Protein backbone atom coordinates (compact mmCIF):
# COMPACT_ATOMS: atom_id res chain seq x y z
CA UNK A 1 0.00 0.00 0.00
CA UNK A 2 2.46 3.16 1.53
CA UNK A 3 4.54 0.43 2.41
CA UNK A 4 4.46 -1.66 0.17
CA UNK A 5 4.50 -1.47 -3.99
CA UNK A 6 3.69 -3.93 -6.63
CA UNK A 7 6.95 -5.72 -8.04
CA UNK A 8 5.55 -5.04 -11.31
CA UNK A 9 6.48 -1.34 -10.92
CA UNK A 10 9.72 -1.81 -9.61
CA UNK A 11 10.46 -4.28 -12.71
CA UNK A 12 9.75 -1.03 -14.12
CA UNK A 13 12.30 1.48 -12.92
CA UNK A 14 15.35 -0.76 -12.32
CA UNK A 15 16.72 -1.21 -15.94
CA UNK A 16 18.67 1.66 -15.16
CA UNK A 17 20.92 -0.75 -12.54
CA UNK A 18 24.40 -1.02 -13.47
CA UNK A 19 26.85 -3.80 -13.83
CA UNK A 20 25.05 -5.09 -10.97
CA UNK A 21 25.26 -8.80 -12.44
CA UNK A 22 29.12 -8.77 -12.85
CA UNK A 23 29.12 -6.82 -9.38
CA UNK A 24 27.60 -9.76 -7.49
CA UNK A 25 29.29 -12.66 -9.54
CA UNK A 26 33.02 -11.09 -8.77
CA UNK A 27 32.24 -10.09 -4.66
CA UNK A 28 30.63 -13.60 -4.34
CA UNK A 29 34.07 -15.14 -5.91
CA UNK A 30 36.11 -12.90 -4.30
CA UNK A 31 34.63 -13.93 -0.80
CA UNK A 32 34.94 -17.12 -1.90
CA UNK A 33 38.63 -17.31 -3.10
CA UNK A 34 38.83 -15.56 0.62
CA UNK A 35 37.93 -18.87 2.38
CA UNK A 36 41.23 -20.71 1.57
CA UNK A 37 42.91 -18.02 3.70
CA UNK A 38 40.21 -17.01 6.40
CA UNK A 39 39.85 -21.23 6.97
CA UNK A 40 27.00 11.97 4.23
CA UNK A 41 28.05 9.00 2.39
CA UNK A 42 31.46 9.33 0.63
CA UNK A 43 32.03 7.46 -1.98
CA UNK A 44 35.82 5.68 -2.99
CA UNK A 45 36.31 6.43 -6.24
CA UNK A 46 39.91 8.18 -6.44
CA UNK A 47 39.10 11.61 -8.25
CA UNK A 48 42.55 13.11 -8.20
CA UNK A 49 44.83 10.41 -9.56
CA UNK A 50 46.89 10.08 -6.50
CA UNK A 51 47.66 6.61 -4.86
CA UNK A 52 46.20 6.55 -0.94
CA UNK A 53 48.87 7.53 1.47
CA UNK A 54 50.35 7.30 5.38
CA UNK A 55 52.78 8.85 6.62
CA UNK A 56 55.51 7.02 9.13
CA UNK A 57 58.89 7.75 10.41
CA UNK A 58 62.34 7.32 8.77
CA UNK A 59 62.94 3.84 7.37
CA UNK A 60 65.34 1.52 9.47
CA UNK A 61 67.77 -0.86 8.72
CA UNK A 62 65.73 -3.84 7.99
CA UNK A 63 68.35 -6.64 9.81
CA UNK A 64 68.54 -3.88 13.37
CA UNK A 65 64.51 -3.60 13.00
CA UNK A 66 63.84 -7.28 12.48
CA UNK A 67 65.89 -8.19 15.35
CA UNK A 68 64.33 -5.23 17.51
CA UNK A 69 61.06 -6.30 16.71
CA UNK A 70 61.65 -10.20 17.14
CA UNK A 71 62.83 -9.74 21.00
CA UNK A 72 59.83 -7.14 21.29
CA UNK A 73 57.45 -10.07 20.07
CA UNK A 74 58.95 -12.43 22.57
CA UNK A 75 58.66 -10.03 24.76
CA UNK A 76 55.09 -9.35 24.31
CA UNK A 77 55.91 -5.76 23.83
CA UNK A 78 55.70 -4.12 20.71
CA UNK A 79 55.82 -0.66 19.48
CA UNK A 80 53.03 0.07 17.17
CA UNK A 81 54.98 2.72 15.34
CA UNK A 82 58.20 0.65 14.68
CA UNK A 83 56.11 -2.52 13.60
CA UNK A 84 54.41 0.31 10.95
CA UNK A 85 57.98 1.41 10.08
CA UNK A 86 59.28 -1.95 9.75
CA UNK A 87 56.15 -3.20 7.72
CA UNK A 88 56.21 -0.74 5.34
CA UNK A 89 60.37 -1.18 4.89
CA UNK A 90 59.58 -4.46 4.44
CA UNK A 91 57.61 -4.33 1.27
CA UNK A 92 60.66 -3.75 -0.82
CA UNK A 93 61.27 -8.16 0.02
CA UNK A 94 57.99 -9.05 -1.64
CA UNK A 95 58.71 -8.57 -5.22
CA UNK A 96 57.11 -9.81 -8.44
CA UNK A 97 56.67 -8.87 -12.08
CA UNK A 98 52.78 -7.66 -12.85
CA UNK A 99 50.63 -10.63 -14.90
CA UNK A 100 48.77 -7.47 -16.61
CA UNK A 101 48.12 -4.05 -16.73
CA UNK A 102 46.86 -2.95 -13.56
CA UNK A 103 44.69 0.20 -13.22
CA UNK A 104 42.14 1.40 -10.61
CA UNK A 105 40.51 4.75 -10.24
CA UNK A 106 42.92 6.51 -13.25
CA UNK A 107 45.50 5.13 -11.79
CA UNK A 108 48.44 2.74 -13.58
CA UNK A 109 49.80 1.05 -11.03
CA UNK A 110 51.78 -1.04 -12.67
CA UNK A 111 52.14 -1.78 -17.11
CA UNK A 112 52.29 -5.95 -17.65
CA UNK A 113 56.07 -6.90 -17.01
CA UNK A 114 57.25 -4.33 -14.32
CA UNK A 115 58.57 -5.52 -11.10
CA UNK A 116 56.73 -4.70 -8.22
CA UNK A 117 56.34 -4.69 -4.82
CA UNK A 118 53.24 -3.73 -2.17
CA UNK A 119 54.76 -0.43 -2.14
CA UNK A 120 54.15 0.30 -5.54
CA UNK A 121 50.41 0.36 -4.33
CA UNK A 122 50.68 3.27 -1.83
CA UNK A 123 52.43 6.81 -1.26
CA UNK A 124 54.48 5.99 1.66
CA UNK A 125 55.74 9.41 3.17
CA UNK A 126 58.59 9.37 6.06
CA UNK A 127 59.89 12.00 8.13
CA UNK A 128 62.89 12.65 9.42
CA UNK A 129 62.21 10.58 12.86
CA UNK A 130 64.09 7.88 13.85
CA UNK A 131 62.54 4.86 15.71
CA UNK A 132 62.79 3.54 18.88
CA UNK A 133 64.15 -0.14 17.80
CA UNK A 134 65.07 -0.89 21.71
CA UNK A 135 66.14 -4.39 22.31
CA UNK A 136 65.76 -6.88 25.36
CA UNK A 137 67.60 -9.80 26.14
CA UNK A 138 70.66 -8.85 26.20
CA UNK A 139 72.25 -6.93 22.83
CA UNK A 140 74.23 -9.97 21.88
CA UNK A 141 75.35 -9.85 18.14
CA UNK A 142 72.66 -12.59 16.04
CA UNK A 143 72.81 -13.45 13.01
CA UNK A 144 71.63 -11.56 10.45
CA UNK A 145 67.58 -12.67 9.25
CA UNK A 146 67.25 -14.19 5.89
CA UNK A 147 64.44 -13.51 4.00
CA UNK A 148 62.64 -16.33 5.13
CA UNK A 149 62.80 -15.67 8.39
CA UNK A 150 61.71 -11.65 7.66
CA UNK A 151 58.79 -13.34 5.40
CA UNK A 152 57.66 -14.87 8.99
CA UNK A 153 57.76 -11.84 11.04
CA UNK A 154 55.80 -9.80 8.71
CA UNK A 155 53.18 -12.50 8.46
CA UNK A 156 53.12 -13.00 12.19
CA UNK A 157 53.06 -9.22 12.47
CA UNK A 158 50.22 -8.66 10.61
CA UNK A 159 47.92 -11.74 11.71
CA UNK A 160 47.77 -8.86 14.52
CA UNK A 161 45.18 -7.03 12.99
CA UNK A 162 42.73 -10.52 12.09
CA UNK A 163 43.39 -11.19 15.76
CA UNK A 164 42.34 -8.06 17.60
CA UNK A 165 39.52 -7.48 14.83
CA UNK A 166 38.51 -10.56 16.25
CA UNK A 167 36.50 -9.79 20.06
CA UNK A 168 33.92 -10.42 22.11
CA UNK A 169 32.10 -12.87 24.35
CA UNK A 170 32.18 -16.33 23.44
CA UNK A 171 35.06 -15.95 20.48
CA UNK A 172 38.64 -16.57 22.31
CA UNK A 173 38.19 -20.29 21.85
CA UNK A 174 37.65 -19.46 17.63
CA UNK A 175 40.94 -17.35 18.40
CA UNK A 176 42.47 -20.20 19.79
CA UNK A 177 42.88 -22.02 17.14
CA UNK A 178 42.97 -18.96 14.21
CA UNK A 179 46.46 -18.02 16.40
CA UNK A 180 47.46 -21.71 16.54
CA UNK A 181 46.98 -22.13 12.71
CA UNK A 182 48.95 -19.28 11.95
CA UNK A 183 51.61 -20.02 14.20
CA UNK A 184 52.02 -23.09 11.97
CA UNK A 185 51.34 -21.58 8.71
CA UNK A 186 54.92 -19.43 9.29
CA UNK A 187 56.50 -21.92 10.81
CA UNK A 188 56.05 -24.16 7.81
CA UNK A 189 58.60 -23.77 4.41
CA UNK A 190 59.04 -21.65 2.83
CA UNK A 191 58.20 -19.61 5.69
CA UNK A 192 60.85 -19.99 8.88
CA UNK A 193 59.94 -20.80 12.55
CA UNK A 194 61.52 -17.74 14.43
CA UNK A 195 58.86 -17.97 17.22
CA UNK A 196 58.49 -20.54 19.87
CA UNK A 197 54.54 -22.19 20.25
CA UNK A 198 52.41 -19.70 21.95
CA UNK A 199 53.69 -16.91 21.13
CA UNK A 200 51.44 -15.06 18.97
CA UNK A 201 48.47 -15.60 21.11
CA UNK A 202 50.37 -13.76 24.39
CA UNK A 203 51.88 -11.20 22.33
CA UNK A 204 48.24 -10.33 21.14
CA UNK A 205 46.92 -9.82 24.31
CA UNK A 206 48.88 -6.60 24.42
CA UNK A 207 48.39 -5.66 21.12
CA UNK A 208 44.50 -6.15 20.80
CA UNK A 209 43.29 -2.78 20.35
CA UNK A 210 46.08 -2.58 17.42
CA UNK A 211 43.08 -2.66 14.34
CA UNK A 212 41.88 0.82 15.49
CA UNK A 213 45.33 2.05 14.73
CA UNK A 214 44.53 3.18 11.06
CA UNK A 215 48.53 3.14 9.75
CA UNK A 216 48.37 -1.08 10.65
CA UNK A 217 44.53 -1.20 9.17
CA UNK A 218 46.43 0.78 5.71
CA UNK A 219 49.70 -1.69 5.94
CA UNK A 220 47.39 -5.00 6.37
CA UNK A 221 45.11 -3.60 3.16
CA UNK A 222 47.68 -3.10 0.82
CA UNK A 223 50.17 -6.56 1.59
CA UNK A 224 45.92 -8.10 0.88
CA UNK A 225 45.48 -6.11 -2.11
CA UNK A 226 49.24 -6.60 -3.28
CA UNK A 227 48.84 -10.83 -2.37
CA UNK A 228 45.35 -10.83 -3.85
CA UNK A 229 46.64 -9.67 -7.61
CA UNK A 230 50.40 -11.02 -7.37
CA UNK A 231 50.55 -14.71 -6.92
CA UNK A 232 53.58 -14.87 -4.81
CA UNK A 233 55.73 -17.42 -2.48
CA UNK A 234 54.82 -16.04 0.35
CA UNK A 235 50.95 -15.47 -0.55
CA UNK A 236 50.01 -17.36 2.87
CA UNK A 237 50.46 -13.89 4.39
CA UNK A 238 46.71 -13.29 3.76
CA UNK A 239 45.61 -15.15 6.37
CA UNK A 240 46.16 -11.78 8.44
CA UNK A 241 45.34 -9.94 6.11
CA UNK A 242 42.62 -11.41 3.89
CA UNK A 243 39.67 -10.07 6.55
CA UNK A 244 40.72 -6.36 5.59
CA UNK A 245 38.61 -7.37 2.08
CA UNK A 246 35.55 -5.46 1.73
CA UNK A 247 35.35 -4.00 5.41
CA UNK A 248 32.47 -1.75 5.92
CA UNK A 249 30.48 -3.03 2.87
CA UNK A 250 28.30 -5.50 4.94
CA UNK A 251 25.29 -4.28 3.31
CA UNK A 252 26.55 -4.77 -0.32
CA UNK A 253 28.09 -8.20 1.25
CA UNK A 254 24.77 -9.51 2.45
CA UNK A 255 23.04 -7.86 -0.77
CA UNK A 256 25.35 -10.15 -2.83
CA UNK A 257 25.59 -12.99 -0.77
CA UNK A 258 21.49 -13.07 -0.05
CA UNK A 259 21.12 -13.19 -4.30
CA UNK A 260 23.65 -16.28 -4.59
CA UNK A 261 21.83 -18.21 -1.74
CA UNK A 262 18.44 -17.58 -3.25
CA UNK A 263 19.68 -18.44 -6.40
CA UNK A 264 17.85 -15.76 -8.69
CA UNK A 265 19.85 -13.11 -11.08
CA UNK A 266 19.99 -9.85 -9.33
CA UNK A 267 17.63 -8.11 -11.66
CA UNK A 268 14.97 -10.99 -10.36
CA UNK A 269 16.05 -11.07 -6.63
CA UNK A 270 15.38 -7.35 -6.62
CA UNK A 271 11.89 -7.51 -7.49
CA UNK A 272 11.09 -8.98 -4.14
CA UNK A 273 11.98 -5.87 -2.69
CA UNK A 274 9.53 -4.34 -3.05
CA UNK A 275 9.32 -2.23 0.28
CA UNK A 276 9.49 1.52 -0.48
CA UNK A 277 12.42 2.01 1.54
CA UNK A 278 14.67 -0.62 -0.88
CA UNK A 279 15.23 1.68 -3.84
CA UNK A 280 17.57 4.49 -2.84
CA UNK A 281 19.47 2.02 -0.69
CA UNK A 282 20.02 -0.42 -3.87
CA UNK A 283 20.51 2.72 -6.25
CA UNK A 284 23.31 3.57 -3.26
CA UNK A 285 25.36 0.53 -3.65
CA UNK A 286 25.13 0.15 -7.43
CA UNK A 287 26.17 4.08 -8.05
CA UNK A 288 28.48 3.79 -10.85
CA UNK A 289 32.09 5.02 -11.24
CA UNK A 290 33.01 2.91 -8.03
CA UNK A 291 34.59 -0.54 -9.56
CA UNK A 292 32.81 -2.95 -7.68
CA UNK A 293 33.00 -5.13 -10.70
CA UNK A 294 36.45 -4.99 -11.96
CA UNK A 295 38.92 -7.37 -10.16
CA UNK A 296 41.82 -5.92 -8.26
CA UNK A 297 40.22 -2.69 -7.64
CA UNK A 298 40.91 -0.45 -4.79
CA UNK A 299 37.47 -0.82 -4.14
CA UNK A 300 38.25 -4.07 -2.12
CA UNK A 301 40.50 -2.81 0.22
CA UNK A 302 39.33 0.90 0.16
CA UNK A 303 37.99 1.23 3.72
CA UNK A 304 41.11 0.04 5.35
CA UNK A 305 43.25 1.98 3.02
CA UNK A 306 41.51 5.57 4.03
CA UNK A 307 39.48 6.18 0.75
CA UNK A 308 36.29 6.68 2.63
CA UNK A 309 35.77 7.28 6.55
CA UNK A 310 31.65 6.82 6.08
CA UNK A 311 31.07 3.70 3.60
CA UNK A 312 27.70 3.85 1.30
CA UNK A 313 27.55 -0.16 1.36
CA UNK A 314 27.88 -1.10 5.35
CA UNK A 315 25.13 -2.47 7.00
CA UNK A 316 23.48 1.16 8.19
CA UNK A 317 23.91 2.34 5.02
CA UNK A 318 21.17 0.27 3.48
CA UNK A 319 19.80 -0.94 7.05
CA UNK A 320 16.63 -1.45 5.77
CA UNK A 321 18.26 -4.10 3.09
CA UNK A 322 20.49 -5.64 5.30
CA UNK A 323 17.86 -6.10 8.15
CA UNK A 324 15.44 -7.78 5.68
CA UNK A 325 18.34 -10.42 4.23
CA UNK A 326 19.08 -11.52 7.95
CA UNK A 327 15.49 -11.47 9.32
CA UNK A 328 14.78 -14.02 6.35
CA UNK A 329 18.25 -16.05 7.21
CA UNK A 330 16.68 -15.62 10.93
CA UNK A 331 13.13 -17.48 9.44
CA UNK A 332 16.08 -20.19 7.47
CA UNK A 333 17.74 -20.46 10.95
CA UNK A 334 20.74 -19.07 9.48
CA UNK A 335 23.03 -18.58 13.12
CA UNK A 336 25.21 -15.77 11.34
CA UNK A 337 21.76 -13.78 11.08
CA UNK A 338 20.38 -14.30 14.29
CA UNK A 339 23.85 -12.82 15.63
CA UNK A 340 23.78 -10.39 13.62
CA UNK A 341 23.24 -6.77 14.94
CA UNK A 342 19.71 -5.09 13.92
CA UNK A 343 19.86 -1.83 12.37
CA UNK A 344 16.96 -0.37 14.89
CA UNK A 345 16.47 3.13 12.87
CA UNK A 346 15.42 0.90 9.70
CA UNK A 347 12.05 -0.56 10.33
CA UNK A 348 12.76 -3.69 11.91
CA UNK A 349 9.18 -4.58 12.52
CA UNK A 350 7.94 -4.20 8.62
CA UNK A 351 11.80 -5.71 7.45
CA UNK A 352 10.39 -8.75 9.89
CA UNK A 353 7.01 -8.93 8.79
CA UNK A 354 8.78 -9.22 5.21
CA UNK A 355 11.22 -11.42 6.04
CA UNK A 356 8.59 -14.11 7.08
CA UNK A 357 6.89 -14.04 3.49
CA UNK A 358 10.09 -14.47 2.08
CA UNK A 359 11.50 -16.82 4.38
CA UNK A 360 8.14 -18.97 4.13
CA UNK A 361 8.58 -18.44 0.08
CA UNK A 362 11.95 -19.80 -0.08
CA UNK A 363 12.26 -21.79 2.76
CA UNK A 364 13.10 -25.69 1.57
CA UNK A 365 14.46 -23.74 -1.76
CA UNK A 366 6.89 -18.81 -7.60
CA UNK A 367 7.36 -15.17 -8.34
CA UNK A 368 7.41 -11.70 -6.72
CA UNK A 369 3.90 -10.53 -7.43
CA UNK A 370 2.68 -13.85 -5.51
CA UNK A 371 4.54 -12.59 -2.53
CA UNK A 372 3.33 -9.05 -2.35
CA UNK A 373 -0.27 -10.10 -3.35
CA UNK A 374 -0.09 -12.73 -0.13
CA UNK A 375 1.46 -9.59 2.25
CA UNK A 376 -1.50 -7.51 0.66
CA UNK A 377 -4.33 -10.18 1.53
CA UNK A 378 -3.33 -10.43 5.08
CA UNK A 379 -3.09 -6.26 5.80
CA UNK A 380 0.70 -5.96 5.88
CA UNK A 381 0.83 -8.23 9.00
CA UNK A 382 2.29 -11.39 9.74
CA UNK A 383 0.31 -14.89 9.84
CA UNK A 384 0.48 -17.50 12.90
CA UNK A 385 2.64 -19.95 10.75
CA UNK A 386 5.30 -16.84 10.63
CA UNK A 387 5.36 -16.04 14.34
CA UNK A 388 5.58 -19.50 15.26
CA UNK A 389 8.71 -20.25 13.06
CA UNK A 390 10.08 -16.87 14.07
CA UNK A 391 9.85 -17.45 17.79
CA UNK A 392 10.93 -21.42 17.57
CA UNK A 393 14.55 -20.12 15.85
CA UNK A 394 14.87 -17.61 17.93
CA UNK A 395 13.19 -18.29 21.83
CA UNK A 396 15.65 -21.52 20.91
CA UNK A 397 18.52 -19.57 20.39
CA UNK A 398 21.68 -17.42 22.46
CA UNK A 399 19.72 -14.54 21.30
CA UNK A 400 22.85 -11.89 21.92
CA UNK A 401 22.32 -7.90 22.91
CA UNK A 402 20.80 -5.72 19.94
CA UNK A 403 21.12 -8.97 17.71
CA UNK A 404 18.01 -10.16 15.39
CA UNK A 405 17.15 -13.39 17.57
CA UNK A 406 16.72 -10.84 20.62
CA UNK A 407 14.70 -8.83 18.52
CA UNK A 408 12.66 -11.44 16.98
CA UNK A 409 12.28 -12.45 21.31
CA UNK A 410 11.29 -9.33 22.40
CA UNK A 411 8.79 -8.53 19.30
CA UNK A 412 7.41 -12.12 18.75
CA UNK A 413 6.23 -14.60 22.01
Amino acid sequence: SKIFVNPSAIRAGMADLEMAEETVDLINRNIEDNQAHLQEYKYPAIQDHTKPSITLGKAPDLNKAYKSILSGMNAAKLDPDDVCSYLAAAMELFEGVCPEDWTSYGIMIARKGDKITPATLVDIKRTDIEGNWALTGGQDLTRDPTVAEHASLVGLLLSLYRLSKISGQNTGNYKTNIADRIEQIFETAPFAKIVEHHTLMTTHKMCANWSTIPNFRFLAGTYDMFFSRVEHLYSAIRVGTVVTAYEDCSGLVSFTGFIKQINLTAREAILYFFHKNFEEEIRRMFEPGQETAVPHSYFIHFRSLGLSGKSPYSSNAVGHVFNLIHFVGCYMGQIRSLNATVISTCAPHEMSVLGGYLGEEFFGKRSPEAVYTRIMMNGGRLKRSHIRRYISVSSNHQSRPNSFAEFLNKTYS
